[PDB]
Parts: C-alpha cells; structure tokens; sequence
RNA sequence: ACAC
C-alpha cells in the first residue's frame, strides 16, 4: 500500500489550508502535494513513509487548529480496512512475549515486523486472520495504557 | 465521519 498519504481529521468548520500549512512547517515536516481540505477533514502527501510516520508521531492528538486537537493518520480507503494494523508509541525495551500476549487475545497473528523509527517508542505492523479480529485489536488496543506508554493503533492497507 |  502506498503509505506517504495522510489523513487529517478533527478539523474544525472553518480549518483552512493555510492552518493545516503552518502546522506542517512547524513540525518540520515537508508535504509533496497541497492540502485537500473537505469538510472536517483533509488529506496531504508526503515525500515517503518516513515522513508521514514522523508526521503521524508528531501531530496526532498533539498539535491544535483553534483549539481542536488535529488527528494525523495514513490514509487508508475503508475497502482496504481488513486485516493490518500499524501499532505506535510502544515502550521503547519491551520484549515481543509481552506485545504477542495482548495482540493474540483478539485473533491470530499471521505476521508482524517492526517498523525502522526515529523515535525511542517502537512501531509494529501486524496482520490478523480476518476484518473481524483487526477491528476488535484496534477497539481494545488503541488507547491502552501499558507501561505508562498509551499504544496507538490504526489501519493500515490491506493489498 | 477517508476524497461526487
């Protein structure tokens, strides 16, 4: 999957471009396309998936646009919402037993890798059997507190 | 709330 596109949600009515511009430059993160702003939501490309994970890393639930906290995720159409997932903000010196023992409470784990990251939190891709365990993974694990760490977890392209 |  093509994972440099961004989705940017939580905006507020009247989110603008120039907003979503200035928090970018700030964060020191470079876009390769203009911002699509809708309603409530917009969409950016970044030059490649490094960038887009710093982004994601950066300004999810962090930075704000008059106020509103801004969601920062990859971007991914809902007929590709199946069976990946992409996990964040893990503790940096965990061991894979402790992550395997809550990622198998909700199916089984064809794969995982971990993703090459600046950060000293860990990142992970993982893939489940089927749409249905992916979605109770991300409804149970997204949020989870877990060595003072709060995991963050989201979908990613499913082929 | 993922692009008439």
């Amino acid at each position: 999957g093509s994972m440099n596109k961004l989705y940017i949600g939580n905006l507020s009515e009247n989110a603008a471009p120039s907003d979503l511009e200035s928090i970018f430059k700030d964060a020191k993160i470079p876009v390769s396309g203009p911002f699509l702003v809708k309603t409530g939501y917009a969409f950016v490309d970044c030059p490649d998936e490094s960038w887009a994970l710093k982004a994601i890393e950066a300004l999810s639930g962090k930075i704000e646009l008059h106020g509103k906290p801004i969601e920062v995720e990859h971007s991914v159409p809902k007929r590709q919402r199946i069976r990946k997932l992409q996990i964040r903000n893990i503790p940096p010196h965990l061991q894979w037993e402790v992550l395997d023992s809550l990622l198998v409470q909700y199916g089984v784990v064809e794969s995982c890798e971990q993703v090459n990251t600046d950060s000293e939190t860990a990142v992970v891709n993982v893939t489940y059997s089927s749409k249905d365990q992916a979605r109770q993974a991300l409804d149970k694990l997204n949020g989870f507190q877990l060595e003072n760490f709060t995991l963050k977890v989201a979908y990613i392209p499913d082929e």
